[PDB]
């Protein structure tokens, strides 16, 4: 083995991430303002627009999943308060019209009384929230919950971040997988527990064990820029998680912020030092203020619906069928 | 797959660009102050020096056309204003003697008008100026023109990065095939839709599909240094189009900026806010001011004709076929 | 060969490091508080916690062994003082309850003096501490240790970075092989002698050869963060030792330093100029004063945890046994 | 081809760099202090230490000149003079003792009145000092001169960065070859002329052709650390010329500048603007002042006995004979 030892499994691949790969042009008919966006949440929900916010007390609560809702996409409120507030919130999005909506719930003590907390209130989507979702608990509550409420509610299942973890909930009955372990802009567990997968080659693997299924991938983390967006859908993902680039809006928790004459957003991992008042596996940090939802989502959408052009992507299933160009550190 | 999911052209190819690769010296009788420059800009028109200027208006009006022709290369008039005035532009070039000129055209409603009108007025060479020419309505557009005025003046179309495209537009038609998605400097099709291909490997695939029919490619975008040009022509391109390198020259459009003691011009993207006033792929920036034009085409053409001395080159064609090093990231 | 020459063995490998890897998540029944850390120092010895600390002036004296030791792992006492000193360190640790500890022996004239002093004092561990263990005045001595103390003191070779120089001392007798030729944070043998082995892929190779004999491997130099600690364990090796990362502590040799309003402790390389007053492979720099050990020590157990959790490894053997992913640049 | 077109000898290899790689340790009974650091400069002349001086003219005068012989190496004497004050100081160096001496000539005009004036003065080694030494014109002067004074002087030819360039100076009766294409640390070949070739790749290219032949092989250029020394030799060069770390020295031309309260010396590519008062292929520049050479001397033959030591490298000889690892970006 060129790498070192005597097992070519001990590095088991090549893992590459949004800036190791550009899509390539095709022949198209497509024009940028006629492709179709929408696309699969779940195997049952369809969005308008492929995005949704981040679990994350920086990123989603009521007043963001109501933006997310109304701009095509969706919220998942974080579940960093008390049931009842988190299942309030739930009710309040409710009362602001037809708004779809998810809510965060974990595998602990109180998580699955939780769960039912947030039936109760009418959520749409339950996303059980963990670290690592290749483990027997959690995939035991993604069963519980599908073979519970699965008639009236969506569970979908995450982190992971290789096929074999998404094919496991796939087995437990995710309505969608959602993949990222590592990427994420606050997130240090790359470097505190040197665990992690590039997020491309990530989606490529769970895609390759969740599309035969039917089942949608949900690329969490690491997307920095419009085109990421783009990419990771073409990865095969059918939506994409966004924190960073949400949590400088308006809708988002948190004020105002200046620093040498320019203006802030806090933005916190949620398994950073002080989310949690195990060792920290996120930051807290700041980031840009952007201004209005509707504005981000509308660049952001923009690039999107270029790239569809680009690929001659009519929907979101053709542009799942694009190809990449691999790029050297020199890009 | 190596780096994800069971499909091997999912990542159809690792595109090299500039950077990435290095001419190789080779056998040499030829002198740099005695190489041939001249090239083919389309098939029939050959230009001293293999050299434009783009179709951008921070860099191309009629004093830069004028310029580029008598410095033995050409210009092509930008179109973002309106026909009467770009045909006019066309015209007072031809009042400053029989000198070459192109001009933009885009596919739009007033686009057939548009090349009409600068047929009227003496243009040369007609450029189809797309962001993506891999599509019905711009290889119609070269056809129509082809078929209609093709006796008299040159149809360039553009942009390509793939064999496929560049196929195309030699099935069209085109006297001469540019090449560049997304490497211009200027350029945020990378981060924006996340589309584009190294314009090395942009380069090798659109000469394979056109050097077999006789059409000479032109290298758009992305050319830092002077090195960037040999490097782009012994790629397999008939002459490269200049963007940044050619706009801090005195004959671009704008005027003199001073910032913090030193001189700039301003330079920005036809895909700009600013030059739209789709979302914006393209930057406003600013470049150093170089002085005359004549004499940064004199320092860009100096180091062509180095390279020509240390390959053995006597001509461009010879250029053609030399050889690369890839180099790695400590180059 | 596609680097040059006619010899595919002039390059042997490519070398991977810390950066270049990231662990895979795998299946998990195991939380992070309920893995055991516990690991083989030398074929006799296991620890509690999988760290000793480095053989240098500015890490490691009697306080440092002392607190390393009630941590649960151990320091190894730097021999760049008269041998009554240090004799009288090991002392000073055993006045303070059963604690292990060892101390670095050279292959000099006064070496062999030393390490039966320290043997009289009660050493547990002897650590022939040389730049290059591939030589045979150091397996000699290594072996001449192991045949008239080996039954009381386990003995330690090193450092090696490639197969055959680890299944030499294999063969000498060493109870444990340690790992490091260029990879230290202050070390400079790369630019100075132009030698080295990337860390990740020297381990590999040693635990090559170790693992089949039940021999250990100490990873030692260049671990930045605790998630390098997983890695290098995961790699194969059983202990991790650490230098720049300890020397920032409250129980390390050496004041506090001022500089510009922040605190720092000074570190340099044992083969550094001040260190040895052959040209100097080390520096003499600061790092930023880091607090108690024990709370560091907290942090990179808290990272191990977190690895172990994500890899489904109950144990340092399981994790041993955990795949790799290899990034790019862009990672 | 996976990096475009349909060629697959259009990029001929990947070129590696000093930074590339890294020396393996091996098996060693040699102390750095006991190493045989001697090497054949050309067919001839053996030198004490395997270094020589560049010639350029803020490197290589009389006073260099002895300075390199006293230490054991050689100096060029640089020929951007009037002939004779070159063969002026070639006497100069001579009068200070049985001295080693070499100079450059080119392949102008004056160029062979120069090199019959230099023989006159009883120089030893004639150096045919060229860009692009792959051309009739430099291999007749080759061959011209070691069929004229053949007997008496040694002619070295250069620069060459490719096997077969080697094999011509080697066939037109070169006693040495020099290698270095673009590495030169004030060189911008690479940057303006988009030519050059990675100089570990080249020395091995040039060795696979030289060393079959008894040819001595120069590492000319890009050597920045004592290491790269150690790498050069390794990768099978004889000797290394150096630029850039002898022109901070006392002995070099030039004086003593003064920059924000620190001390430098001015150096400068022989192709840049001011040494050649073609377009520049050299900068102007600045290097931190060194003192004495013969302490910048001693560090790097430092350095390459530390490498001969964790090699096994007995003499240079055996050093040719190592082998590396090659490095990715994180190292
Ligand atoms: O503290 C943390 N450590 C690791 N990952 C986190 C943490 N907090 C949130 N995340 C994940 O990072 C995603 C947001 O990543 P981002 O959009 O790049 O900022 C979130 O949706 C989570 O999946
Ligand atoms: O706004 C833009 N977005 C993307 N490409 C552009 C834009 N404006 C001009 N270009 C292209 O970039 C080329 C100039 O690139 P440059 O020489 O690197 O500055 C132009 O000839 C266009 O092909
Ligand atoms: O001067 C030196 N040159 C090269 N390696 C050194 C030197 N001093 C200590 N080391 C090694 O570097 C290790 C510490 O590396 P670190 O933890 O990255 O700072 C030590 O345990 C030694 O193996
Ligand atoms: O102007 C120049 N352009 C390109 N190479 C040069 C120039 N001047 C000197 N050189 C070469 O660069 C070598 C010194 O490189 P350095 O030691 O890295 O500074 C010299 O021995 C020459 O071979
Ligand atoms: C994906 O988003 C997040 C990732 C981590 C996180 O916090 C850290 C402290 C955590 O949960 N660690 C952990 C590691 C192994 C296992 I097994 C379980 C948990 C919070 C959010
Ligand atoms: C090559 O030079 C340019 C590139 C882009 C550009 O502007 C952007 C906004 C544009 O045209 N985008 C776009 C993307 C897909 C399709 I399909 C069509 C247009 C302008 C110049
Ligand atoms: C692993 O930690 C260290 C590494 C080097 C060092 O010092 C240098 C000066 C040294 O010992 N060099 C040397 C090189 C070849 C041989 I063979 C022997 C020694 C000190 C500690
Ligand atoms: C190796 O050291 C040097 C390299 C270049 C240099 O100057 C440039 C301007 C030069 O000579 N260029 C040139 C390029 C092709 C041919 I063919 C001939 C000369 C001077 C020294």
């Amino acid at each position: 083995v060129p790498t070192g030892g005597d097992d070519p499994t001990k590095i088991a691949m090549l893992g590459l991430t949004f800036d190791d790969v550009l899509l390539l042009p095709a022949a198209s008919d497509v024009l940028p303002a006629n492709a179709d966006t929408s696309s699969q949440l779940t195997k049952k929900i369809r969005l308008k627009v492929p995005l949704v916010s981040s679990a994350m007390d920086t990123v989603t609560e009521a007043r963001m999943a109501i933006a997310m809702a109304r701009a095509g996409g969706m919220g998942v409120l974080h579940r960093n308060l008390p049931v009842a507030e988190q299942a309030a919130q739930v009710e309040t999005v409710k009362r602001s019209g037809g708004l779809l909506v998810g809510a965060a719930v974990g595998v602990g003590d109180d998580a699955w009384e939780r769960a039912m907390a947030l039936r109760d209130a009418g959520v749409d989507v339950l996303v059980v929230d963990t670290a690592h979702a290749h483990n027997r608990k959690v995939l035991d509550m993604v069963h519980r919950l599908k073979t519970t409420v699965g008639d009236e509610i969506e569970v979908v299942g995450g982190n992971v971040a290789t096929r074999a973890a998404a094919a496991a909930l796939v087995e437990a009955g995710a309505d969608a997988v959602k993949v990222g372990v590592g990427p994420g802009s606050i997130c240090t567990t790359r470097v505190v527990a040197g665990v992690g997968a590039p997020q491309i080659t990530a989606i490529l693997e769970a895609v390759a064990a969740c599309a035969p299924h039917g089942v949608p991938v949900i690329a969490d983390g690491g997307l920095q820029y419009s085109g990421d967006i783009a990419k990771a859908l073409a990865a095969g993902a059918s939506t994409a998680m966004l924190g960073s680039l949400l949590a400088g809006t308006a809708e988002s928790p948190g004020e105002l912020i200046l620093v040498n004459g320019k203006q802030f957003k806090s933005y916190r991992g949620m398994g950073s030092l002080g989310a949690m008042q195990l060792v920290p596996e996120g930051i807290e940090g700041r980031v840009p203020f952007r201004g209005p939802l509707s504005t981000v989502i509308h660049q952001l959408v923009g690039g999107l619906r270029a790239a569809m052009g680009y690929t001659g992507s009519a929907t979101i299933e053709e542009l799942q069928q694009a190809q990449f160009v691999q790029i050297t550190a020199a890009g």
